[PDB]
């Protein structure tokens, strides 16, 4: 009877976390639709991105990046201005500043990188799929690196790719909202693992956030089981562990909610 | 021990249904942001609304309705055209046709009604709040009434109201996706109750969908307890009932997930 209680508890936490991530993914999904058919003035699009953050303090950043000349054919006019590259690609990034009330505009970085910090642009471009990135470090103004995950949709219509839109979670925030919750009678801990095996949240050791599963055999085990999509369980010293794969939005990769309960 | 198992089961179903409703509410929340700062050509906005339904078969309809001349000051030019009233208010309603693949455009009805069929426009206008309507019947082309609930956001910016955007669920669809799920070991039933006590889903008797709780004392009890926001339970002949109040998006009204489990 105690096992039933713990297992359904793990499933309840999985849907609570899925709800939270799906809400953010839903917002950025809906945001793209006017931009699949219209090209407003660039300043008004920046104001729209800024407004998401003004009225939603869950989120750290809101980003848009277009292919060359894909918004309005007018990149040359905006070369080397803020929110633009040296060719005038429209790449606004809005994010939290020194206070939450402060919202900063800068150029989106790394859309041309094959490193993990480019995944937010490159994976939607190559796969044409909605995509929650694995955790990555993103450098903002001030030489500060922000550990985050980004919920991305491609600007994809009439079988053509035009760019991406994205909403960011700072992982320090997710750790405080989820990572510190006790799953079962004020005991146990929660972990959220990305499809590549990187902790987005870790209630056992917060220093592991943004790190890969450290043991080679455990990482290999995780990678095999997680993308099969079925719930699984392991036992360690002290704990029973429940692993529930789930999707964010229409992204077909599996994230995993780990719920760990003491044997006592 | 059996009680713990049933109660956490009820909470797990509450978050699964909340996730589903929050995803749709998130989409329409995100959709509004470009329209808080830009006024694209009306035909492109209709194409954006149509596209939501093209790529999301969960949803029955997508609607936008502006205050007089609030989109572009050009209502007179569109008088008595489709998606417009006789004054040329921009009121496009896109919804499923004779097949799911068919998407129909007509004028949004009842934005000036003080009856329940006007709530989708009137309540966001008067309260300036995001709002999931109670279930209501909406008449489409062909003299067919569609029982639905609508997830609404106001077009609200700079302390001014400009209109609303909304995403509709057909309740017949919700009944098939949720209403028929068995909550506990293939036994029991689920019910989703609106803040005014109207069934959106009813796994005990599908004929009650769109109806108010029929017993006067039970309805009065429901209305008092549901908006206090705390979980509660009742016993009937055969069943233990669990009632979990929850919010959809940023709407402060409480919906209630009812999970009913046989005493056996
Ligand atoms: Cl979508
Ligand atoms: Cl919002």
């Amino acid at each position: 009877h105690h096992h039933h209680h713990m297992e359904i508890t793990a499933e309840r936490w999985t849907y609570e976390v899925k709800d939270y991530l799906d809400t953010g993914m839903g917002i950025i999904r809906g945001f793209r639709f006017p931009l699949l058919f219209s090209a407003p003035p660039r300043n008004q699009i920046i104001a729209a991105l800024r407004e998401i953050l003004k009225v939603n303090d869950h989120y750290f950043g809101a980003r848009l990046a277009y292919e060359p000349n894909s918004l309005d054919g007018n990149d040359l006019e905006f070369q080397n201005t803020l929110g633009h590259d040296s060719t005038g690609r429209f790449i606004p990034y809005l994010h939290r500043g020194q206070t939450k009330e402060e919202i900063v505009l800068e150029d989106a970085k790394y859309y041309d990188s094959l490193g993990p910090e480019g995944d937010w642009y490159q994976v939607p471009k190559k796969t044409k799929s909605h995509y929650a990135t694995d955790p990555y470090y993103y450098e903002i103004k001030g030489k500060v690196k922000i550990l985050m995950m980004s919920l991305m949709v491609p600007l994809y219509v009439n079988d053509q790719f035009y760019g991406v839109a994205g909403l960011d979670y700072q992982l320090e925030e997710l750790q405080q909202r989820i990572g510190v919750k006790k799953p079962f009678q004020d005991l146990g801990y929660l972990t959220l693992i990305s499809p590549k095996g990187i902790y987005a949240v870790n209630g056992f050791d917060s220093n592991r956030v943004g790190e890969k599963i450290s043991d080679a055999k455990e990482l290999e085990y995780y990678l095999s089981k997680s993308q099969e999509g079925e719930k699984f369980t392991t036992d360690s010293d002290g704990y029973t562990h429940y692993y529930f794969p789930f999707h964010i939005g229409k992204d077909k990769r599996y994230w995993v909610m780990q719920v760990s309960i003491p044997n006592s």
